[PDB]
């Protein structure tokens, strides 16, 4: 079926000409390129493949498949006479190295004249799909006379010289279907747990977690993000999946926490500069999850932040908890439609009580935070979103759903601020219970704290459960000794105002906790408790790892085995002062005399220039390490709204050292 096939070409800053093999075979208006290639030391911008008009006066007449040392992939399709200059790309589409060896990437470009569409897949993932009104076949460019590997020949000179290798290349005079694409063999160093088109119906995912349960099951949680990769305000649900075989295969995702005020739509969110900041603005959401397992009860516990309709971090009421204190007890406040003030509370058995007239109403709130009148369920109409009119529209879709107090159309509404909720599973992640709000920890006039995403900590020698959270000026550890039925706080002051101090904990020895956390200084910080978390030391910093000024979540575990005769801690973080890239696992050996850590080994996840943001790590039952991570720069305004960049890998200790 192919018109051309070649192999083992080495690109060392000198192009290979293949004109007399390929050019005379190109025909018709549809084509497909399949390319298996390695590039572990790429130049800044380099072409892998070129079709050009190399004659003087025609320098803007070519097709190329190009890559950047940031991991971006794209095509150019240019014809000066037709007036067409197409450029399509997506960042963070590529792999560089895995376990000291160059990764073979599989690229498939489809040029389809019947539908007027250009489609790119890398490593089995669709990275762009672009329909045009004036279609330009790649073979139909005016005066093409060269086919080149490792450059584009423009006016006689090699432009975009490449470093790398093309192990295999094939061309077809056909636009192959999405069915035929799925049958091309792949050499992937990674797998997917959550992905576009699964049961969540979210097209985006952020904020991975991983935790190894006592049965050997590995559980993962994540943000299922509907309106692009934007934080709240937006539509976001919390989804989960588990593996019963050391991470080799994963279950179909379910919801741990979800709202029904807006539809679950799989949407292609715009990436152009005019529309990319569009944000879903009338929906409730959840954001940032954390997991722990409780030994005594056998329950699995998951917390996440909760945002009412149209609320997120920058518009949330900072001077209000959402609760009223009436003699040491806390009651959720509510505002009725037509009132200027919060005149109601939710008392015992969900009774809506009028604070102004001190009388109970005919309304109640159920365990699901839904409103009943005289025992009868009230409803609201659902919204859906679209870009059909050229901008974002949010509108009623004709479907009735239970009236919830976090919803925009509810007769009774909560304070517009941030909350924390918990759910539990009694079957290790196969189903999740209805969520319950946690109470305020810092008083009536203080907004909720922010949960640190990743793992809670279960102390080895006791029944103590701890979840780190942050707020302005401190880490607020939430402690429960009774399977999450009651909670208390433990504050640890930090020398930063308004930092995103996302924290993760390890147990060095019984009752001894070291917490590693994100700061605003470009260094990872730490503090120790020898108290089982009652009291905390001052702050110190890690040398040998760099972050940016705004910083990035760091994951941390205590390994179960000795390395070079000593106990070991493993950290996962970007190691770069420029952006969220240069991902590492760093292995530290503990000194038994003073609890200091000697960071002795630094393992390269991929190339220094390739994206790496938030991450999850766990020791798998077989002593391997599982890593689930954002493989892109999640801060950059150039890398927003990418699908299937949250990816999973498996490593062994001997790879790291």
């Amino acid at each position: 079926s192919p018109i051309f096939q070649g192999g083992s070409y080495q690109l060392n800053n000198k192009s290979i000409d293949i004109s007399s093999l390929l050019l005379d075979k190109l025909s018709g208006e549809s084509q497909t390129v399949v390319m298996k290639f390695k590039a572990d030391k790429p130049n800044s911008l380099q072409a892998l493949f070129g079709l050009s008009n190399s004659k003087a006066g025609f320098k803007n007449n070519y097709f190329s498949i190009f890559m950047r040392d940031s991991g971006e992939i794209g095509v150019e399709i240019r014809d000066a006479q037709k007036g067409i200059n197409y450029l399509f790309s997506r960042p963070a589409s590529l792999w560089g190295k895995h376990k000291g060896q160059a990764v073979e990437n599989t690229l498939v470009f489809v040029s389809d004249s019947k539908d007027k569409t250009y489609t790119m897949y890398v490593n089995g993932i669709e990275v762009f799909s672009e329909t045009v009104d004036t279609f330009l076949p790649i073979s139909n460019i005016n005066g093409i006379d060269k086919a080149t590997l490792g450059a584009v020949n423009r006016e006689g000179k090699e432009h975009y010289l490449a470093k790398g290798s093309i192990d295999e290349i094939s061309l077809f005079n056909k636009a192959i279907s999405d069915q035929e694409v799925s049958t091309i063999p792949l050499s992937n160093p990674f797998q997917l747990i959550f992905q576009s088109g699964d049961s969540t119906q979210a097209n985006y995912f952020r904020i991975p977690t991983l935790y190894t349960l006592s049965s050997g099951r590995v559980l993962s949680s994540i943000d299922a993000r509907y309106g692009g990769t934007h934080d709240s305000k937006s539509k976001i649900n919390i989804a989960t999946s588990y593996s019963d075989d050391n991470g080799k295969t994963w279950s179909e995702p379910i919801f741990a926490m979800k709202f029904n005020d807006y539809e679950e739509q799989l949407v292609y969110w715009p990436r152009d500069n005019k529309l990319k900041n569009s944000q879903i603005s009338g929906s409730a959401s959840f954001i940032d999850s954390s997991i722990v397992e409780d030994k005594k009860s056998g329950k699995t516990i998951l917390l996440a932040d909760v945002m009412p309709a149209g609320i997120g971090n920058n518009n949330a009421n900072k001077a209000d908890s959402g609760f009223k204190e009436i003699n040491g007890h806390y009651y959720l406040k509510l505002k009725k439609n037509g009132d200027n003030d919060f005149r109601y509370t939710v008392r015992e058995n969900g009774v809506v009580y009028n604070e102004t007239t001190n009388k109970p109403t005919n309304y109640t709130i159920n365990d699901k935070y839904e409103v009943l009148e005289g025992g009868k369920s009230l409803t609201v109409e659902q919204y859906s979103v679209d870009f059909d009119s050229g901008s974002l529209r949010e509108r009623h879709n004709g479907k009735q759903v239970p009236m919830n107090v976090f919803y925009k159309d509810s007769l009774f509404k909560v304070t517009p601020t941030n909350y924390i909720a918990m759910t539990t599973s009694q079957n290790r992640g196969e189903s999740w219970e209805q969520f319950k709000l946690l109470p305020p920890f810092l008083g009536e006039k203080h907004n909720g704290t922010y949960l640190c995403p990743g793992q809670g900590l279960a102390l080895k020698s006791s029944n103590r459960l701890i979840f780190a959270t942050y707020t302005s000026g401190e880490l607020t550890y939430l402690i429960s000794d009774d399977s999450g039925q009651t909670w208390k706080k433990s504050s640890a002051s930090i020398p930063f105002k308004n930092a995103t101090a996302e924290a993760q904990m390890v147990e060095l020895r019984d009752g001894v906790i070291r917490t590693f956390f994100r700061t605003t200084t470009g260094k990872i910080a730490y503090m120790t408790s020898r108290d089982s978390g009652e009291t905390w030391s001052k702050v110190s910093y890690i040398d040998g790892i760099q972050q940016t000024s705004y910083g990035t979540q760091v994951s941390a575990i205590k390994y179960s085995q000795l390395i070079d005769g000593k106990e070991a801690v493993i950290l996962s973080t970007p190691n770069s002062r420029s952006g969220r890239k240069g991902g590492q696992l760093v292995v530290g050996l503990v000194n038994k005399e003073d609890d200091s850590i000697d960071w002795k080994y630094h393992y390269d996840i991929d190339l220094p220039s390739y994206g790496y943001a938030y991450s999850a790590i766990t020791e798998l039952p077989n002593h391997h390490i599982g890593v689930l991570f954002e493989k892109y720069d999640s801060w950059s305004r150039n890398e927003l709204h990418l699908s299937n960049v949250v990816q999973y890998i498996d490593l062994e200790i001997n790879d790291l050292t």
